[PDB]
């Protein structure tokens, strides 16, 4: 719900502001169980692609071999 959406987006914005924070956040998201499909629901924007770096980094974290 609203609390979760806002909290996940705030963490995404922290990665946007500081690329080096990504693994701190992705570790947390993995422990929280978020899938890549699900993540998208927290990365909506009026700006096309705004959080693509966040999405892409989590795909690498989860799915890169
Ligand atoms: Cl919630
Ligand atoms: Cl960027």
């Amino acid at each position: 719900g609203p609390t979760e959406k806002a909290a996940v987006k705030k963490m995404a914005k922290a990665i946007m502001a500081d690329p080096s924070k990504a693994d701190d956040v992705y570790q947390k998201w993995a422990d929280k169980g978020y899938t890549l499909t699900q993540l998208s629901d927290f990365l909506k924007s009026k700006t096309r692609g705004k959080y693509d770096r966040v999405y892409n980094g989590y795909m690498t974290y989860r799915d890169y071999v």
